[PDB]
């Protein structure tokens, strides 16, 4: 299986998972992207969009980007209300197993998990692991601080690829997002949510460099803009 994996600055990804498009939490438009609204549109399919929680620095671009893609949206059962009575089409969850999203795309599935966070009142802030085929390939954490839970993620189904905020302030900083990447066994860690705005200043070479020198997992420092591929097996 093969992950297709751009990031866009801050927390806004695109994984493309076996000719699928996800986006998460897709502020294209972020002070640090290197990529228009325009460009993203032109340049990647989207077939779903995750919102993590609620702050719009996570919503970003999403509702325009379903408008002009058609795309659903994947969420929170109080976001899924909130958007549904807004006139969008999308599927709604809550913490714990996986969804079943074979109409999006065979053997495809979305765990949505805790965090330790806010999310206005829309319900709670989460996380959000993709699974193919029963297998975890990518968990994108959200916003949060530590969370026991990332343990139990860690021994049930280990995601491949961990997109971890390591900005501190608003997040783990440098120093926690290391203990967490030790409780979630991942292969690889992106980090993300850092240097966007001041008070979430943060290395993400640092990082790399304290995880690594742990034998913990390989980091890969994206860039806006920068895609990379990952295969398992
Ligand atoms: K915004
Ligand atoms: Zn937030
Ligand atoms: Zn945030």
């Amino acid at each position: 299986t093969t992950v297709k994996l751009t990031y866009f600055g801050h927390s806004a990804f695109h994984v493309e998972v076996d000719g699928v498009g996800i986006a998460i939490d897709p502020w294209i438009t972020n002070p640090l992207s290197k990529t228009t609204l325009e460009d993203y549109l032109k340049n990647f399919k989207t077939d779903l969009v995750v919102i993590t929680h609620a702050h719009e620095d996570h919503i970003g671009d999403a509702l325009e980007i379903m408008r002009r893609t058609g795309a659903k949206f994947f969420s929170i059962h109080e976001i899924y209300v909130d958007l549904t009575q807004k006139g969008f089409q999308g599927i709604g969850a809550n913490i714990g197993g996986p969804a079943k999203l074979d109409d999006v795309a065979p053997g495809l599935g979305i765990a949505l998990t805790p965090a330790t966070h806010s999310s206005y009142d829309k319900g709670v802030p989460t996380g959000a692991i993709i699974f193919k085929d029963g297998k975890a390939l990518v968990y994108h954490a959200g916003d949060t601080g530590l969370f026991a839970e990332m343990q139990f993620i860690g021994e049930l189904y280990a995601p491949k690829v961990a997109l971890l905020p390591i900005g501190g302030h608003y997040t783990m900083d440098i120093e926690q997002a290391l203990l967490a990447t030790k409780l979630l066994r991942p292969e690889v860690v992106v980090p993300m949510h850092y240097n966007t705005f001041p008070p979430i200043r943060a290395d993400p070479n640092e990082f790399k460099q304290k995880v690594e020198s742990a034998g913990l997992a390989k980091v890969r420092v994206m860039e806006p803009g920068e895609t990379v591929t990952f295969e398992f097996k």
